[PDB]
């Protein structure tokens, strides 16, 4: 199963890692993806586990938005998780980079609460622009089922544990 993260609360736990790496390693049921409405996995989290996949995720997703059309900010749908993961949960955090609403950053989160454990990154974070602090504050204060945190950057992973309340 998961190893060597640091235990934040009762069921947030954090980890200096790369996402693609963790998520090869454990094979988790859940993995997430920081997606946008498009699911088009250009870049960040998402272009790098499409990548993974070998394009896959991107086929996969397109014939997903083929058939329902995009995803709501805030919204999620459940696809293939390929080589990475049984199943990956597509989770749409607001882009502050796009003029989209902060508030829906906890919209985002519940989403995490219709499965039991999942890999994640912070929402939000990275190329979408929002504060990372504020990501994992509001990811502790609305997920209550067991999501094991992959943060990319070993400086960003510091900040995020000293200043952790």
């Amino acid at each position: 199963s998961f190893s060597g993260y640091l235990k934040l609360t009762d069921n947030v736990y954090i980890k200096n890692a790369d996402i693609v790496e963790e998520a090869k390693k454990v094979k988790p049921t859940v993995v997430v993806n920081a997606a946008n409405v498009y699911l088009k996995h250009g870049g960040g989290v998402a272009g790098a586990l499409n990548k993974a996949t070998n394009n896959a995720m991107q086929v996969e997703s397109d014939d997903y938005i083929a058939t329902n059309g995009p995803l709501k900010v805030g919204g999620s749908c459940v696809l293939s998780g390929h080589n990475l993961a049984k199943h990956c949960l597509h989770v749409v955090g607001p882009n502050v980079n796009k003029g989209e609403d902060i508030q829906l950053l906890k919209s985002a989160y519940e989403n995490f609460n219709q499965h039991e454990v999942l890999l994640a990154p912070l929402l939000s974070a990275g190329i979408f622009g929002a504060d990372p602090i504020h990501s994992l504050r509001v990811c502790v204060d609305t997920v209550r089922t067991n999501v094991y945190l992959a943060v990319f950057d070993k400086n960003l992973y510091d900040k995020l544990v000293s200043s952790f309340l």
